[PDB]
Order: structure tokens, then C-alpha cells, then sequence
């Protein structure tokens, strides 16, 4: 197991097919999870399922630029659960992250930082216990 939050360096940036997988297990009575791939201080690709935001759920994906948060995309497809093991996996597409939970397919982001390269770390957070953070080539 992994100290949350865990850092995951990305050596050289991120290139298309890059695959990262998380394995881990949502704790009971969970609020948040998030992702963060990092460029420096900006925050290429925020990815945030909220378990209670005004009794709903929901993933909040964004981009955080000089200290500011962008436009959020929103997602009422919700395939987290409380207590539960999960998977995550990220593959990098030449146009988009595409996001798979426990192989189905969630939800894709648009490139809005376009120096893959310099997209450096991934950050993992929230109300989780992890197992695995890991990345590969396809
Ligand atoms: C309903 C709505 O628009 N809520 C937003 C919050 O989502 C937003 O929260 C912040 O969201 C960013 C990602 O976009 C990130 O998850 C931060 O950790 C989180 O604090 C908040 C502040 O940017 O703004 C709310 N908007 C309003 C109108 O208050």
C-alpha cells in the first residue's frame, strides 16, 4: 500500500499511449477522490468525483492555469462506491485523456496544456486507500 496523497512522477511528460492505472479502495463515508496531472504548478487535468456535492454525485473535471480554475466539465455518471475497490486507468490519446473505471469507459478530456511533454507528475488524493499507481505503454 501507498501513503495518500501519493505522488507518481511521469518521466518525460506524457505522451499518447501512456497508460496509467490506480487500483484502490474508497473508504467508507467518502467525500472526494482526485486526480491531478501536474505541469509545474498548473494543473493540466484535474479529475474530481464528489460524493456528496448538494446530495448528488458527480465528477468534476478542470484545468488549473496560473492559479485559476478554468471551465468544468461535468459528469453524472458515477461508477465510484463507497467502501468499494476500484480501478482507474488514464490512457493518453493524441487529442484527449480518456478515462476507463473498472474497465468501462467514463468520460474523455481535451487537451486544453498542450505540452504533453511537461506534464511531469500525477497527484492522487482523497478519500481512498491505495493499492497501486503504476504506468505502461501501449
Ligand atoms: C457548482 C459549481 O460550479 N461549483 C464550483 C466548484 O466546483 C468550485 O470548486 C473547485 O472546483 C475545482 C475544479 O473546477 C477544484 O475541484 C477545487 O478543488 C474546487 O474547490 C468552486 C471554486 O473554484 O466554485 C464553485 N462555483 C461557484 C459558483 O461557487
Amino acid at each position: 500500500p501507498l501513503i495518500v496523497p501519493y505522488n507518481l512522477p511521469l518521466p518525460g511528460g506524457v505522451v499518447p499511449r501512456m497508460l496509467i492505472t490506480i487500483l484502490g479502495t474508497v473508504k467508507p463515508n467518502a467525500n472526494r477522490i482526485a486526480l491531478d496531472f501536474q505541469r509545474g504548478n498548473d494543473v493540466a487535468f484535474h479529475f474530481n468525483p464528489r460524493f456528496n456535492e448538494n446530495n448528488r454525485r458527480v465528477i468534476v473535471c478542470n484545468t488549473k492555469l496560473d492559479n485559476n480554475w478554468g471551465r468544468e466539465e461535468r459528469q453524472s455518471v458515477f461508477p465510484f462506491e463507497s467502501g468499494k475497490p476500484f480501478k482507474i486507468q488514464v490512457l493518453v490519446e493524441p487529442d484527449h485523456f480518456k478515462v476507463a473505471v473498472n474497465d468501462a469507459h467514463l468520460l474523455q478530456y481535451n487537451h486544453r496544456v498542450k505540452k504533453l511533454n511537461e506534464i511531469s507528475k500525477l497527484g492522487i488524493s482523497g478519500d481512498i486507500d491505495l493499492t497501486s499507481a503504476s504506468y505502461t505503454m501501449i
